[PDB]
């Protein structure tokens, strides 16, 4: 169960364009990343911060159960889906990424991490 | 005014989209066809939507906010910047073609700029 969700979370950064990919608990804990070791703790603790306000976006406005987030900014994406309960994957990317397929691949490998955590 | 309004009807036309807001940034409504009695309340959840969309795009330096996507099971939120003091927010069907609505949108945040 651990050795197949360390490399699966790795190998999106094989793809143009991914620089991270990070599997992080809901309530802000890191369980899987490939990112530098200094900034594991801080962009789990935000992780968790774009889940919460994905959240408030969906029930305020009456749009169904929380699915994905994607932010754009000037120099790259940030890219999150659900991973059932109490789970999510990350995705930074940068502008010259092709972000509606990225979305199709964090679809697929959420249920596949799903069964085997 | 009369050219900021039904430029804001016409989104409706294409197919997935449930409602259209011209919302200023501190979150007082300008231009929407929604419930009138909604409107007050989605004006403000839009409000928090840019700045905790700005959080994110301040904190793992992606540089200045441009559009922020939100997706649940039963539909879409998006949202876009109309430059600096308001923003484009558009409902949209969980069966939309999300690609070509942005590229509806970033123009018309353009066209709605200049006369606003």
């Amino acid at each position: 169960a651990v050795d197949n969700i360390n490399k699966t979370i790795r190998d999106f950064e094989t793809v143009p364009g991914v620089e991270g990919a990070a599997l992080v608990s809901a309530d802000g804990l890191m369980i899987s990343s490939a990112l530098p070791e200094t900034e594991q703790e801080r962009v789990a603790a935000i992780s968790a911060g774009l889940l919460s306000l994905g959240e408030k976006a969906t029930t305020e406005l009456d749009r169904g159960n929380f699915k994905e987030v994607y932010v754009k900014g000037e120099k790259g994406y940030t890219l999150l889906t659900s991973v059932g309960e109490n789970a999510l994957l990350l995705v930074l990317a940068k502008a010259d990424a092709q972000i509606g397929l990225i979305f199709v691949d964090m679809r697929r490998i959420a249920d596949s991490l799903l069964e085997i955590l």
